[PDB]
């Protein structure tokens, strides 16, 4: 019973979280993913500070109210070249990667690992954290608190 959790860099707080290795959180995971990171799904305003202070992905990952992707650089297999918060218009699907926005990390970019799920609850699943450079920090634990998402 696993879960890993690939984490980024935090930027002014904003930080991506891709959960195992696909595109397979519902909006109701991500809130709860965030909450066991003492996280909350970032707004439009953090998230485009984020993205001003250097942060880029190329998944798609829900924020409070849109699923976006923060774009710096023009790549054309990234958000269609676009630069900037680049929303999700028209899909048919609901499971995304997701953004989740620490109030008390670093104002800027921090690229220092995630060494702790500070904010999961008892329960029975590996939950691995793993960082860019392969660090890893695993806990036993749960996060989901909504059935249909286990
Ligand atoms: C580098 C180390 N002090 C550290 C950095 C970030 C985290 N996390 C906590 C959970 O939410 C995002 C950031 C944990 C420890």
């Amino acid at each position: 019973n696993q879960i890993d959790l690939n984490v980024t860099c935090r930027y002014a707080g904003v930080f991506h979280v891709e959960k195992n290795g696909r595109y397979s959180i519902s909006r109701t995971e991500a809130a709860d993913l965030c909450q066991a990171f003492n996280s909350t799904l970032p707004t439009m305003d953090q998230m485009k500070l984020a993205l001003s202070k250097g942060f880029e992905t190329c998944r798609y990952g829900f924020i409070e109210g849109n699923v976006v992707i923060p774009r710096i650089h023009p790549n054309a297999i990234c958000a269609a070249n676009h630069t900037g918060v680049y929303i999700l218009v028209t899909s048919n699907t609901s499971h995304y990667d997701t953004y989740c926005f620490n109030a008390s990390a670093p104002p800027e970019e921090d690229c220092t690992s995630v060494t702790d799920l500070p904010n999961s609850f008892d329960g029975p699943v590996t939950i691995t954290i793993v960082n860019r450079d392969g660090t890893r920090y695993s806990k036993k634990g749960e996060y989901r608190t909504h059935q249909e998402d286990i």
